[PDB]
């Protein structure tokens, strides 16, 4: 036991540091002042120098080996060796003049993607983008993979994910969405102008403050700040921060910010503080996580049961914008298809095809059949082909999303993983749960977070995302449940 306190040690020192830098990353998008952003960047690249070193500690690596071959530990212990002996060894993967490059490359990318958006042409990024997938494709070759060089890119931001799987997703999307869409689009259109009217800042406020209570957000162990961009962060599962953003002309902004950060912060305050810094008490991966936002916000958060009870209250609340608006003419504003050009402000439907097409996209510059000249027209293509938009310049095209410059390939497809496993999860829970409906129907949320604190949140890592999703619903990743899901609140009426 005494090896094994080691290991703990160690690792809640690394977690201390990353939880610092989360800190001042947390102040750095809340409350810096814009003259210490200098000093707040170099100061978090000191502490992840430093978290780094940390990781890469020989003394460390000799422990997880050692305690690999302990037969003596319990499941959790085990579970926990082995994750963070996976997580070690991959960074002495990688040759060091491929870490400098990466990086190097990586700043060039950050830049060029900067002045590429300021000039909104993408051939000003491109040869920054060329050299990044050209180090990409080394990087599939450091890290190993079988039958797609690209699947080594995925498995790092979803453990698992790999092109014969996501190509069976994608075309499952493409072949039910896209006659979905096509029946959509012959409806009636319906009233909606009621969301762009005034609605006043500080009501916008206070009632994402009450609807993240009544979900069981812990606000003794978190709290809400303004930010730019929603978002949740954990300092500890004790220490569980969100932000939002309030538009006093668009009422969809806010409210399903709100409830969106909420599953992800329920998420963050279930893991167990007797597992912090270890593998078992981290979130299972991007796409459970990614699950547990959209299941509140859109599941729950879009249904017509949440806003039977619901809706009286904020017509309460903004009487003047809501008071002739009735329960049906809000859910179906409330629940608009449309397709269009920004994969962030799409509809629950549309968004999957902006994921696809990242994914096919991504897929044929890692394998080399797509070259990166001309991939403003290749992205336009797409674009008209799947979602009949005309991508007008290059700004509200493939220059819109800021992960290649950063070099996150392999990450776009966890969005769609989030949100086919929300459906899957939510689907089961009105299965397994008894009174599920009629508890959301009435306002209690409980059931539904105390079914997700026994059935996701206190595992962290110790359950892949497939095997979260086998043991939970008796199947693999199933888009036919999102379908189902999909068609009973658009085809239907």
């Amino acid at each position: 036991a005494e090896q094994y306190a080691a290991y703990k040690q160690k690792m809640q020192k690394i977690a201390d540091v990353r939880n610092a830098i989360a800190v001042l990353g947390w102040d750095q998008e809340t409350y810096l002042p814009e003259k210490g952003a200098g000093f707040r960047g170099q100061q978090i690249t000191t502490l992840s120098t430093i978290a780094h070193e940390l990781f890469t500690a020989p003394e460390l690596g000799s422990l997880l080996h050692e305690l690999h071959h302990h037969p003596e530990l319990d499941a959790v212990q085990q579970k926990n060796i082995a994750l963070s002996l996976e997580d070690y060894d991959k960074n002495k993967k990688y040759p060091a003049s491929l870490v400098a490059e990466i990086s190097e490359a990586t700043n060039q990318a950050y830049h060029a993607w900067i002045k590429a958006r300021k000039a909104n042409d993408y051939q000003v990024f491109e040869p920054a983008l060329a050299r990044m997938v050209e180090l990409k494709r080394k990087e599939t070759t450091v890290l190993g993979y079988e039958d797609h060089p690209y699947n080594a890119l995925l498995n790092e931001y979803e453990k698992g994910a790999n092109v014969d799987m996501l190509d069976t997703i994608f075309t499952e999307v493409k072949t039910a969405l896209s006659p979905l869409l096509d029946d959509i689009a012959k409806q009636t259109p319906a009233r909606r102008d009621f969301l762009h009217l005034h609605f006043d800042r500080d009501k916008q406020w206070q009632l994402g403050i009450d609807l993240l209570r009544q979900m069981g957000y812990d606000m003794s162990a978190g709290r809400q700040d303004i930010s730019e961009h929603p978002f949740t962060t954990s300092f500890n599962p004790l220490d569980v921060r969100v932000t939002t953003r309030i538009d006093e002309n668009d009422f969809s902004n806010m409210t399903w910010s709100c409830i969106h950060e909420g599953g992800h912060a329920l998420y963050e305050q279930g893991l167990p503080t007797e597992q912090y810094g270890l593998p078992c008490g981290e979130a299972a991966s991007l796409g459970i996580h990614e699950s547990q936002s959209r299941l509140w916000e859109n599941n729950v958060g879009r249904s017509l049961n949440f806003w039977k009870f619901q809706y009286p209250r904020i017509q309460a609340l903004f009487p003047e914008q809501l008071g002739n608006v009735s329960l049906q003419e809000f859910y179906k504003a409330i629940n608009h298809v449309q397709p269009s050009l920004i994969r962030t402000e799409a509809d629950e439907i549309t968004y999957h095809f902006h994921i696809m097409i990242r994914y096919e996209i991504e897929k044929g510059l890692i394998d080399g059949s797509i070259s990166t000249k001309d991939l403003n027209k290749t992205w336009n293509d797409y674009y008209r082909q799947y979602l009949h938009v005309e991508v007008p310049n290059d700004t509200q095209g493939v220059l819109q999303d800021i992960h290649w410059s950063h070099g996150s390939f392999g990450y776009f497809p966890t969005y769609s993983l989030g949100s086919f496993y929300a459906a899957q999860f939510f689907t089961t829970a009105q299965k397994q749960v008894p009174d599920l409906d009629v508890s959301i129907a009435s306002g209690n949320y409980q059931p539904l977070l105390e079914w997700l604190r026994n059935n996701i949140h206190p595992f962290g890592r110790f359950y892949t995302s497939n095997e979260l999703c086998q043991k939970i619903t008796g199947n693999p990743l199933q888009f036919s449940y999102f379908l189902d899901y999909a068609a009973g609140k658009f085809l239907r009426g």
